[PDB]
């Protein structure tokens, strides 16, 4: 609930992804690192990519 979403933007940045482009090709692209499994929720994961974005 609001907390760990900010572990991804930070991996999200780490990687630097694009967090408007696409979900994934940053997701897909932060995939098969343990930090994309930070989280179980994937449902999740993505959405917080667009929080970060303009976060």
């Amino acid at each position: 609930d609001i907390d760990e979403r900010n572990i991804f933007f930070e991996l999200f940045d780490r990687y630097k992804l694009d967090k408007f482009s696409t979900w994934s090709l940053q997701s897909k692209k932060i995939e098969n690192d343990p930090d994309f499994y930070k989280i179980r929720d994937d449902t999740v994961r993505e959405s917080l990519f667009e929080e970060w974005c303009g976060e």
